[PDB]
């Protein structure tokens, strides 16, 4: 996919653009268009994991019919995590069999020269349960995934 580069202050600014509301380990979105901003292993969080709205691998609740704008930022030095959406649930093998990927980013570039790679994609899901996972061998198997409920 097409990756762009952002400086640290830029990363901070984007993270706060997630318009979901957190409740426990759940982030609920509302409206015609929703904006999900996910990051791979923010400093201080467990490895390996995804952070959405400052929460570790939270369950995302999206209204059916809404246009989902996803922004994925890889803030983890040394690894090129991915954010791929599939219908296949856990447990995941070391080499996850999650085809077909409904929407996703593919492997991201590793942080370099004081910048972090990020990308944006749109998704118009049908009601159902999906999962966002990282395809780097072993990551999903060690907990790098979360659930998406479209209802
Ligand atoms: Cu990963």
């Amino acid at each position: 996919t097409t990756w762009k580069e952002a400086t640290l202050p830029q990363v901070k600014a984007m993270l706060e653009k997630d318009d979901g509301k957190v409740s426990g380990d759940t982030v609920t979105y509302s409206g015609k268009t929703v904006h999900v901003v996910a990051a791979a292993v923010l400093p201080g969080f467990p490895f390996p994991s995804f952070e959405v709205h400052d929460k570790k691998n939270p369950t995302l609740e999206i209204p059916a019919g809404a246009t989902v704008d996803v922004t994925f930022i890889n803030t983890n030095k040394g690894f090129g995590h991915s954010f791929d959406i599939t219908k296949k649930g856990p447990p995941y093998a070391v080499m996850p069999v999650i085809d077909p990927i409904v929407a996703g980013t593919g492997f991201s570039p590793v942080p370099k020269d004081g910048k972090f790679g990020y990308t944006d994609f749109t998704w118009h899901p049908t009601a159902g349960t999906y999962y966002y996972v990282c395809q780097i061998p072993g990551h999903a198997a060690t907990g790098m995934f979360g659930k998406i409920v479209v209802k």
